């Protein structure tokens, strides 16, 4: 199915193998300020993007 | 009568001068970028407003 969240799913091993995340890095110097910025996201299917 | 811009009176020459403006005019620096700044309000009733 597909629904409010994403994927979830049933495996022959009892288990949910589904996550996929984003990475919002807001970066921070002493003296720049807080920039704004997604870094990177994260995925079950590619693991590291970004 | 009261309502969305506010006063509402007529004088002798038929005039309604009423207006509450803002006028923000931020100091620059170079050094910190995007902001979000709010200076006073300027008045009809006052005059100038600081």
């Amino acid at each position: 199915i597909t629904g409010l969240t994403g994927v979830m799913e049933f495996r022959e091993d009892s288990s949910n193998p589904y996550v996929q995340f984003e990475i919002l890095g807001t970066t921070y110097s002493e003296t720049f300020g807080k920039d704004m910025r997604k870094l990177a996201t994260w995925d079950s299917e590619k693991g590291l993007n970004g």
